[PDB]
C-alpha cells in the first residue's frame, strides 16, 4: 500500500487536489453572475455548514478504508454498510470523477494550448480604440481553437493544434500518475503548488496596477466584497454557492476519499483536512477572486463585467482577461503566465479525479499501477471525443456529474457514514489520531444541519430548476446522457466482477 511520504507532501497534494480551474475560472463567474458580494454570504455559510464538515468526513472515510486496503467508495461504502446496495451507490464515487475528468482534462488542455501560443506570440492583434474591436479577435481565437459551430448544427471542429495538445495533456497526466502516490502525485505537488502560488500572487499584483477611465481593480474588490442581504432569500444564489463549495473543495467526487486512503491509520486528518480546505479558500477568494473580476471591472465597469460573465462561462478567463492584458506592455507574456497558472492548477486537480478509477483497478481488480493508469487514461481519452466534437456535451456532463451528482453523493456519503454506520462511530473515526479535535458543535452540524441543508437544496432544485433542463434542451443532450449512463453501467459491471473475483479468492484461501 502506498502512503504519503511527508505531511507537507500530503497537504500540498490535497491542496493541489482542491485548488484548480474552479478557483480561477469557475468562482469568478459564479460570483459575478450572482451579485458578487450577494454571493459571498451564502458561500461563507456553505463553507462552514457543508464544506468543512464534509471535508473531514471524506478524509475519515478514506483513511478508514485505506487501512483495509480500499480507496474507493464501492468498497468503502460496503465496509460502512454491509448491503449490496451500498456497492451500487458507491459506483457514483467512480462515475462522478470519471465523467468530470472527461471534460475537465479537455478544458485543462486548452490552458496548455493557449499558454504555448501566448508564449510564442501566436496570438491575435487588436486594432490600435473600441471594446468590440479588442474582444472580437480573442473571441475568434477561442472559437477557432475549440471549434464553435457557425451553422445550425451542434457540431464542434477543434483545431489540429487543440487535439494534439489534448494528447500531450493526457500524456503529462499519465507521466505523473504512473509514478504513483509519493513519487508521482506528491513529488509534483511540491513543485506545482509553490509555482502556482507565486504566479497567482504576481498576477494579482499586476492586476491591481490597472486603472482606466472606467475604473480600478479596487472597484472590482468592492463589488465582490460588499454584502447584499436582499438576495439571501433567493434559492438560486444558495444553489450556486453550495454547488461552488462542493466543486472547489473536491467534495462528492470521491477524490478526497481516495487521497485520504493513502494516509496512515494513526495520522491526523482533522488539522490536515482543515489546512487543505483553508488553503483552497485562500486561493479561491483572495487569489482567484482578485484576478479576473478586478481586471474586468477596471476596464469595463461593474455592469459590463457582469454581462460578460453571464454570456459565456469561459468568456472572462479565455477571452476577456487575455484581451485586457493585450492592452498593456508585456501583455502577451502576462497572458502566458495566466494560462500557465491555469494549467498547473488544473493538472494538480485532474490527476486527483483520475486516481479514484486507478485505485479501484488496483485495489479491487488487482491490476498493476501501470495497467490501471493506462486503462484509465484510455477510457478518459476515448470518452473525451464526445466533449470535443458534440456541442454542449461538456455542459451536460458538468451538470449531472459535476453539479447535481456531487451534492447528491455528498448527502449519500454523509448518511452512510454518520447515520447508517453510526454518528458516534463516525465522530470517533474522524477524531482518532487528530492533532486537534473537531469542535463539539460540529457533531450536531454533521448529524442534523448538513444533511437537512443538502436535502432541502436537492428538493428545491429538482422542482424549480431541473425540469427546464429536461424539457428545454436540444435533442443532442440525450447522446451525452446515454453515454454517461452507459459509463455507470460499465462501472457497475466492474464492481460486480470485483465481487466475483474477491469471492473466488476467499475460496482459495
Ligand atoms: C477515438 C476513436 C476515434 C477518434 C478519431 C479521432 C479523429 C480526429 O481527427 C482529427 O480531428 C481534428 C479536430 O478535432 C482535426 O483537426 C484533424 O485534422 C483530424 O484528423
Ligand atoms: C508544441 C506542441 C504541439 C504543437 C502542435 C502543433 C500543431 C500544428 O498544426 C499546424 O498548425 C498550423 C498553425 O500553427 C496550421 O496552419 C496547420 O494547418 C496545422 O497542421
Ligand atoms: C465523439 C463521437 C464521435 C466523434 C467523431 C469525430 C469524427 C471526426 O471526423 C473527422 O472530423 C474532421 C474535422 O474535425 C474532418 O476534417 C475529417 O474529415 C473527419 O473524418
Ligand atoms: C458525434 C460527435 C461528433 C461527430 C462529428 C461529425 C462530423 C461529421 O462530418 C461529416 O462526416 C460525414 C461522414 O461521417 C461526411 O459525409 C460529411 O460530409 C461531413 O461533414
Ligand atoms: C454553462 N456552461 C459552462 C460549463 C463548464 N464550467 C467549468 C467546468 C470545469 C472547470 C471550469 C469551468 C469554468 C467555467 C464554468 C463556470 C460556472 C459553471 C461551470 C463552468
Ligand atoms: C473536480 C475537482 C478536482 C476540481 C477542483 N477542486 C477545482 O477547483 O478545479
Ligand atoms: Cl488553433
Ligand atoms: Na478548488
Ligand atoms: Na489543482
Amino acid at each position: 500500500r502506498e502512503h504519503w511520504a511527508t505531511r507537507l507532501g500530503l497537504i500540498l497534494a490535497m491542496a493541489g487536489n482542491a485548488v484548480g480551474l474552479g478557483n480561477f475560472l469557475r468562482f469568478p463567474v459564479q460570483a459575478a453572475e450572482n451579485g458578487g458580494g450577494a454571493f459571498m454570504i451564502p458561500y461563507i455559510i456553505a463553507f462552514l455548514l457543508v464544506g468543512i464538515p464534509l471535508m473531514w468526513i471524506e478524509w475519515a472515510m478514506g483513511r478508514y478504508g485505506g487501512a483495509q486496503g480500499h480507496g474507493t467508495t464501492p468498497a468503502i461504502f460496503y465496509l460502512l454498510w454491509r448491503n449490496r446496495f451500498a456497492k451500487i451507490l458507491g459506483v457514483f464515487g467512480l462515475w462522478i470523477p470519471l465523467v468530470v475528468a472527461i471534460y475537465y482534462v479537455y478544458i485543462e488542455s486548452w490552458t496548455l494550448g493557449f499558454a504555448i501560443k501566448f508564449l510564442v506570440g501566436l496570438v491575435p492583434e487588436p486594432p490600435p480604440t473600441d471594446p468590440d474591436s479588442i474582444l472580437r479577435p480573442f473571441k475568434e481565437f477561442l472559437y477557432s481553437y475549440i471549434g464553435v459551430p457557425k451553422g445550425d448544427e451542434p457540431i464542434l471542429k477543434p483545431s489540429l493544434f487543440a487535439y494534439i495538445v489534448f494528447l500531450i495533456t493526457m500524456f503529462i497526466n499519465v507521466s505523473i500518475l504512473i509514478r504513483g502516490i509519493s513519487k508521482g502525485i506528491e513529488r509534483f505537488a511540491k513543485i506545482a503548488m509553490p509555482t502556482l502560488f507565486i504566479l497567482a500572487v504576481f498576477l494579482v499584483i499586476r492586476v491591481f496596477l490597472l486603472e482606466t477611465p472606467n475604473g480600478t481593480a479596487a472597484d472590482g474588490l468592492n463589488f465582490l466584497w460588499t454584502p447584499d442581504f436582499e438576495k439571501l432569500k433567493d434559492p438560486g444564489v444558495w444553489i450556486a454557492a453550495v454547488g461552488q463549495i462542493f466543486f472547489t473543495l473536491s467534495l462528492g467526487f470521491g477524490a478526497i476519499i481516495t487521497y485520504a486512503s493513502y494516509v496512515r491509520k494513526d495520522q491526523d486528518i482533522v488539522l490536515s483536512g482543515l489546512t487543505a480546505a483553508t488553503l483552497n479558500e485562500k486561493a479561491e477568494v483572495i487569489l482567484g477572486g482578485s484576478i479576473s473580476i478586478p481586471a474586468a471591472v477596471a476596464f469595463f465597469g461593474v455592469a459590463n463585467a457582469v454581462a460578460i460573465a453571464k454570456a459565456g462561462a469561459f468568456n472572462l478567463g479565455f477571452i476577456t482577461l487575455p484581451a485586457i492584458f493585450s492592452q498593456t506592455a508585456g501583455g502577451t507574456f502576462l497572458g502566458f503566465l495566466w494560462f500557465f497558472l491555469l494549467f498547473f492548477a488544473g493538472l494538480t486537480s485532474s490527476i486527483a479525479i483520475m486516481q479514484p478509477m486507478i485505485a479501484f483497478l488496483e485495489d479491487e481488480l488487482k491490476l498493476s499501477r501501470k495497467h490501471a493508469v493506462l486503462w484509465t487514461a484510455a477510457i478518459v481519452f476515448f470518452s473525451a471525443h464526445l466533449v470535443m466534437f458534440l456541442n454542449k456535451s461538456l455542459d451536460e456532463m458538468d451538470f449531472w456529474a459535476g453539479t447535481i451528482g456531487v451534492v447528491f453523493f455528498g448527502l449519500t456519503e454523509l448518511i452512510i457514514f454518520f447515520w447508517i454506520f453510526g454518528a458516534d462511530k463516525a465522530w470517533e473515526e474522524i477524531n482518532r489520531g487528530g492533532i486537534i479535535k473537531v469542535p463539539r458543535i460540529y457533531y450536531y452540524v454533521m448529524r442534523y444541519i448538513t444533511p437537512a441543508f443538502l436535502a432541502v437544496l436537492l428538493v428545491v432544485w429538482a422542482r424549480e430548476y431541473i425540469p427546464k433542463i429536461m424539457e428545454e434542451t436540444h435533442w443532442t443532450v440525450w447522446i451525452t446522457r446515454f453515454y454517461i449512463i452507459g459509463l455507470f453501467l460499465f462501472l457497475t459491471f466492474l464492481v460486480f466482477l470485483a465481487e466475483r473475483r474477491r469471492n473466488h479468492e476467499s475460496a482459495g484461501t
